[PDB]
């Protein structure tokens, strides 16, 4: 009864491949339409990260080998120990959280976006463990791999954030999903920065930057999407979601502090590397389409690592 | 007399993160550990699928549209049902087959390399898109996706190997998965090998070798696993799933018998794809470790076709 020829009516009177399968195996399912792309924002972040691909091999990590010796063991074990960290956030989005994420999509293009990030989050983890190879004993691996499994503090930041992928609640597993690349990530990443700022493992740092500039992008797309979501929800459903979103961080924030006291005491890294964390929070909230309620004493960050977002050693 | 006198003791006190998730919320979580390899073949095939990293903009297909114009409406719009109907396929093996085999993997290495097949065959849809923003006009584009969700003999075989996804039984999951990559792809493949075997469209062949390079190993490394789990089940269960394959098998070959001599209907090309997807089938049965039961007769294939199904893939660089 429309008076105007719609283009495209197949897509209305069918399903994607996911959407037959959670809806009891009914419906008629349609091909993804690459030429047809429902938000434009799906196409630009698709060519972003297809071209961003790497690959750890890609960095002489060997090039490394003399700054490495020049760290004593204990900084040795400390990097090994925080990149193992970081590689078990990286298994858990691979595996868990990102894969979560293709049936909450808005469109079939985010559906495949989200198996790119997952893809890519695992050669963040393949990276991490070949700087291992080049680097590391065979000792100081699988003490760093003995140390994970064994501190708590550390596996209570992915325990709080794994229920959230069951997809009970789509924007709550979405959420959950972008605080690995857009909050856990950065208390270890300050330690790489740190040692870039003095000078120490430049072609590491060449692959932690790599790492970082696919992390920005799954941050940021998650975060477009909840808002693409959520401004579409009640205006009470929309204040739920937001006092979930502030209450979950808070109590992130307060594991992660746990972890990075405890990882970092030796070393006197750690209250710096708490005001790092919490700054990104801070930027989280806003990725997200909140303000910041942190202070600048809550966030401050030296310069020397301050720039790199984009006597005593 | 003499003095009376363990590895990676971690490793058994802990569990991958998607383990945790089963157990119900149990266990201490390891990260994946990418210097202690438990099966080398994973170490083999992640470094094989990701050197094969490809991309559309490899290939010119632009070059393709003097050959394109000499074909007709009707074969243009053949092409593209038929290529539409294959970026079906892929479309559920990245976003719902090979997702399932995470879940299903024996070590944390695999869980991974199907997260890297997901996002491959996400690559191989993408690339069928590229070729139809070169060559095909908005309206070819749009009636072939309706004439895809329209189609039942096209949707029956999709609907078949579907439900195996939810993982019930591992085993049947796998097999289901290793179908799209190691079966129903053919009857599809077999129109463009046919026509850049007469100097048709030469640059979208080379774009279905890229894709035919990664679809082998999926399907390759689904039945090394599959094998290497049902080698320890029990005789009984053996069988039990040898003859799982061989029913699902036959019943997958009548759909695509149903589904080619509709889509090749007016073109003479079913009879042909059919030995082809036959050739095929048996090559799939070996590959899970079966023999296979088809004739010669069955299984013919024109040397022409032989050598554009075989011949090998390629200053642009990833
Ligand atoms: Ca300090
Ligand atoms: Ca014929």
């Amino acid at each position: 009864a429309s008076m105007a020829k719609i283009k495209n009516q197949y897509y209305n009177e069918s399903v994607s491949p996911i959407e037959y399968a959670q809806q009891g195996f009914k419906g008629k399912m349609r091909s993804v339409n690459w030429n047809v792309v429902n938000d434009e924002k799906d196409l630009e972040v698709w060519n972003r990260i297809t071209q961003n691909f790497w690959l750890p091999e890609k960095i002489p990590v060997s090039n490394d080998l003399t700054s490495w010796r020049t760290l004593t063991p204990e900084w040795q074990e400390l990097i090994t120990r925080t990149f193992t960290g970081l590689t078990l956030l990286d298994t858990i989005q691979a595996t868990v959280g990102d894969v979560a994420q293709v049936p909450n999509s808005l469109t079939d293009h985010e559906q495949v976006i989200y198996t790119n990030f997952a893809f890519m989050v695992a050669v963040h983890a393949r990276s991490y463990g070949s700087i291992f190879s080049t680097l590391c004993s065979s000792e100081q691996i699988e003490e760093a791999h003995e140390w994970v499994i064994n501190t708590e503090t550390l596996q209570e930041r992915a325990k709080a954030l794994i229920p959230y992928y069951v997809n009970d609640d789509p924007l709550k597993s979405k959420v959950a999903a972008a605080l690995m690349p857009g909050f856990l990530l950065y208390g270890g990443f300050y330690l790489p920065f740190y040692l870039s700022a003095r000078g120490k493992l430049p072609n590491t740092s060449d692959i932690i930057r790599l790492i970082l500039r696919d992390k920005v992008i799954h941050n940021y797309y998650s975060g477009y999407k909840y808002q693409k979501k959520v401004a579409k929800l009640s205006p009470e459903k929309q204040a739920e979601m937001k006092e979930f979103v502030f209450k979950l961080l808070y109590e992130l924030i307060d594991l992660e502090k746990a972890y990075l006291k405890e990882l970092y005491e030796d070393f006197g890294l750690a209250d710096d590397a708490i005001r790092f964390s919490v700054y990104n929070a801070g930027k989280f909230l806003q990725n997200l389409g909140y303000d910041s309620p942190f202070t600048e004493e809550e966030t401050r960050i030296e310069p020397e690592i301050f720039t790199q977002l984009s006597w005593e050693f």
